[PDB]
C-alpha cells in the first residue's frame, strides 16, 4: 500500500508551486538535514521527511484558498498516512543544522524528498523499515 | 498625449498582479530594490511618473519568474502594457531611495502604481504630460 501512496499529482502540484515562486535574492531560515553528517541515503530521507512536515506547517504558508495553499494541505494530508510507511527510530535535532537559503533552494529540498521517497516506495515498499539509530547516532 | 491612454490599464492587469501576489509564499525575508520616496517627492503626479519608470527596472531586474509560467507571461504582458504607456508619459537618480522590504510588500507597491495610475488616466488621460523637472530638482 505504501508503494503508490505518493502520486505524480503531488509532484506536479509541487513543481507548479516551485514554478510560481518569484526569483529573488530573498533568503529564509529553516531546519533541515545535514548531508555532511548524514551520508546514508535511506536514513537521510527518513529524517528529511519528518523535518519536511514542520517546513510545510511552519514555513511554507500561502494565502488561504489559493492553488498553492490547497496544494500544501494535500501534501500534509498525504504525509499523515505516509508516516506509517516510516518506522520510528526522531524530532531530535541529530544530524540537523540551520539553513539560510532562498525559498527556491528550500522547496527543491522538499521536492527531492517526495521524489526520491516516491521512487523508492514504488520499487521497495519496505525500504523505510530500516533502523537508522546507527546513522542518527554517528551525527 | 492622446485619448489612447484613457483606458490603457484594464482590470485584467490588476487582477493578474493580485494573482501573481497571492501565489507567492509569505516570507520574513527582505530584498533590495530602488523606488520613489513619498517624502522627497511630495507631488502626487510627479510621484507616479517616476515610480512608473522605476517599476520598469523592477519588472525586468527584480520580478523574474521561470520561463513559460503564468507569472512570467503576466510580467511580459505588464511590460507590453508599459511600452504603450510610455506614449502617455512625457520625457523629463533623483528622488530615489533603496528599499529593504519583503517581496510581497514590493509587489504591493507595483500594484498600487498601476492601480493609482489607472484611476487617474480614466479621468484625465492627458495628466502625465506634466513637466516634473521642478519637482525632481527639489529632492535631496
Amino acid at each position: 500500500y505504501c508503494s503508490h501512496m505518493i502520486g505524480s499529482g503531488h509532484l506536479q502540484s509541487l513543481q507548479r508551486l516551485i514554478d510560481s515562486q518569484m526569483e529573488t535574492s530573498c533568503q529564509i531560515t529553516f531546519e533541515f538535514v545535514d548531508q555532511e553528517q548524514l551520508k546514508d541515503p535511506v536514513c537521510y530521507l527518513k529524517k528529511a521527511f519528518l523535518l519536511v512536515q514542520d517546513i510545510m506547517e511552519d514555513t511554507m504558508r500561502f494565502r488561504d484558498n489559493t492553488p498553492n495553499a490547497i496544494a500544501i494541505v494535500q501534501l500534509q494530508e498525504l504525509s499523515l498516512r505516509l508516516k506509517s510507511c516510516f518506522t520510528k527510530d526522531e524530532h531530535d535535532k541529530a544530524c540537523v543544522r540551520t539553513f539560510y537559503e532562498t525559498p527556491l533552494q528550500l522547496l527543491e529540498k522538499v521536492k527531492n524528498v517526495f521524489n526520491e521517497t516516491k521512487n523508492l516506495l514504488d520499487k521497495d515498499w519496505n525500504i523505510f523499515s530500516k533502523n537508522c539509530n546507527n546513522s542518527f547516532a554517528e551525527c
